[PDB]
């Protein structure tokens, strides 16, 4: 049970680089 952990982790930083 690791979704959020590492699996949607990563995958949200991209869209922090960017926006913010």
């Amino acid at each position: 049970s690791d979704v959020r952990y590492n699996k949607s982790f990563i995958n949200n930083r991209l869209l922090n680089e960017h926006a913010h």
